[PDB]
């Protein structure tokens, strides 16, 4: 695919770049959008990057990004959904878990997704209807049959916390049965370890599209499902995610209702 | 230090056997000391690699392994206090954050510590009354002076779901409070993520004493603070800790009180 080509080169250039102010970190300095929520010179110098990098093959695409909204360009029949840094908190800990998120949809179907760690150098890509990667190696998701035993990663609702009562109580239905919980702080990677299979499920509430636009698809070729908390399809609207293999999601929400 | 020579020797070469099983994950498989704790070939083939190592030139001092109990020497004044594998889970899943630790103790008083993680090629060191480093970096902890936008490193209590409830309770409680968690499957290493400032604080429910007697000296020489969950030193005993810089673990306490 060649859209999938200039994604996989614009995540890379990206992250290249975050990875070396990661190591010099003469130049980072943060900004607040809201309560717990960060913003650096990083975000919007990577996301120029990607900007800049889609638009020399095609800047007559709309480009949706979290740090400056829509750019609507001429062919709004195909949409990137970017994420230039996820993992923010991390990135300015200097905790080494984060990644660019890149997901191209074609009149409302996502047809290519990338995520890259640039610590790891892991590159997580997918097509639809061809597949999902980890550096050419094709991946089926977790084996798992039940809930028994299983790892889920998971996200607190720092951005929402109105529903941090109700995000504590299902943490603990689900602890009643799973046996523990992963909490990593990049959504993108959290999605990506679901269909590599280093963890069975994942579930956060009120998710952002480019948090999730990418890995939903390497989720779904991985062989996997995703849904809202109440199984429906209705997440665009929500963000509130459930993904992992059908059964896993299927145990999951039982768990939940 | 002759003695933290010979503990990043036997980290580097237990690690690099570790790292070789994971991107060969050819002859991996578990096996089940308790409900959702593990053991795999790779713990027992590296923890001989650091028993072997180890004993070229000190096999006359006792030491304590998670998988042997204790193997005492005629020179029972210095005791290594060896975790051949911290992550196991993460292991199995082929989730690369696990590290191995190494800690000794001299008549009772930690002096030297080893974490290394094999996956980032990451040594964390620490030489009582000489500071602590990662990769030559001396570590100064976290500058955060109060819980407001902390993001602390925690646990949950898969071996001791008796006190899941009460677990579940005390993280909303600090949820109040903080801003986010860190759940990564590797105390040794949220230990030394403490002492990186990487993280802001850790606390979990009933450690081992090779689970965190490298990593606590990791966070005491870099200013930081180990304690139990009632502010007193007899963590020893319980392995209920809770880590971080002084003000943290203050507040952290309070909260908890
Ligand atoms: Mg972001
Ligand atoms: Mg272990």
């Amino acid at each position: 695919h060649p859209m999938l080509n200039i994604a996989v080169r614009a995540a890379r250039k990206a992250g290249n770049l975050i990875a070396k102010n990661y190591e010099t970190p003469d130049a980072v300095e943060a900004s607040q959008k809201g309560s717990n929520d960060f913003v650096t010179n990083v975000d919007k110098a990577a996301e120029a990057v990607i900007i800049d990098t889609i638009r020399k093959s095609y800047p007559q695409h709309t480009i949706i990004t979290e740090e400056s909204g829509e750019l609507e360009g001429t062919d709004q029949d195909v949409q990137w959904v970017i994420d230039p840094l996820d993992g923010t908190t991390n990135f300015i800990k200097r905790l080494p878990h984060f990644a660019v998120s890149i997901a191209v949809r074609i009149k409302g179907r996502t047809e290519v997704a990338v995520v890259y760690d640039p610590m790891r150098n892991e590159l997580f890509t997918a097509t639809r209807g061809q597949g999902a990667q980890l550096n050419g190696y094709r991946l089926r998701g977790s084996t798992a049959r039940d809930l028994d035993g299983t790892i889920l990663a998971t996200g607190f609702p720092f951005k929402a916390k109105q529903y941090a009562t109700t995000y504590i109580n299902i943490v603990g239905k689900l602890f009643n049965e799973c046996a523990d919980f992963r909490r990593t702080g990049s959504a993108a990677l959290d999605l990506a370890y679901v269909a590599a299979g280093r963890v069975d499920g994942f579930f956060e509430i009120g998710l952002r599209p480019w948090d999730f636009a990418a890995g939903e698809l390497l989720v779904r070729e991985a062989g996997g499902i995703v849904s809202d908390f109440t199984g429906g399809h209705n997440y665009m609207l929500t963000g509130n995610i459930v993904a992992g293999n059908p059964r896993v999601v299927k145990a999951m929400l039982a768990n939940m209702r």
